[PDB]
């Protein structure tokens, strides 16, 4: 789905977590909205930056600095793949806001079926493949960005261009590899705050139990495909 009406189903959300609706509910209820909200905003912000990875940064170099589309798949592995993820992930979150109105006010009752979904069978193999290969290239693409800076003008020109430009923050490359990296790490934080908010709701707190089992495992994976790029790099 596209990015402008993500960002408005966001900026919807958050107007409901300052409303006077949401803090007249009782405190555990006003807490278990407030993290899965975070969840939210969170991965709204990292779609965000991949988002602009691809259509700022990667489409950019192959369009005025004519680099191929290996030397950017070097720079950003799997971008276009996790960019589908996300997406997709996200668009789940907003389908059970939707779902989820009462009596513009809703009141999110139940999201771990959805992160169940997202982080096991072949969803979790498609994280792990994505994010051992993003994580693993990590270092290179890093040090790869700074050794063209130094070198080519013609690079260096570009990327001052860019971070003056309005659309990125002022994202640099080596922060946004730095931020996507990190992601998968959040989620057992953020789902673990969501788990020990949940009272009294038996398939709830078992689905939050799941996914965050689930997640650890991904994570795992993970770790061991970079581990062992990095032993081959050597």
């Amino acid at each position: 789905e596209n990015l402008y009406f993500q960002s408005m189903e966001a900026e919807s959300w958050s107007r409901i977590i300052d409303s006077k609706f949401l803090k007249q509910q009782k405190k555990d209820v006003v807490k278990r909205q407030e993290v899965i909200y975070e969840l939210m905003q969170t991965e709204f912000h990292h779609v965000r930056t991949l988002k602009i990875m691809s259509g700022v940064y990667s489409q950019g170099m192959m369009a005025d600095l004519l680099f191929e589309q290996q030397m950017v798949e070097k720079l950003f592995p799997c971008l276009d793949e996790l960019i589908s993820i996300h997406s997709q992930f996200f668009q789940r979150i907003l389908e059970r806001k939707k779902e989820s109105l009462v009596d513009k006010n809703f009141l999110i009752k139940r999201i771990g079926d959805v992160l169940v979904n997202q982080f096991s069978g072949e969803n979790a193999e498609r994280l792990k493949k994505t994010y051992g290969k993003f994580c693993g290239q990590h270092n290179q693409s890093v040090n790869y960005f700074k050794d063209l800076y130094a070198k080519d003008k013609r690079f260096q020109a570009f990327v001052k261009k860019k971070m003056s430009s309005s659309v990125v923050r002022r994202l640099g490359i080596p922060e946004c590899i730095l931020l996507v990296t990190q992601r998968i790490t959040k989620y057992p934080v953020l789902f673990q705050r969501i788990l020990q908010c949940t009272k009294d709701n038996e398939v709830e707190q078992e689905d939050l139990a799941q996914s965050l089992s689930l997640v650890k495992d991904v994570i795992g994976a993970v770790d061991s495909k970079v581990a062992s790029y990095e032993k081959k790099v050597r």
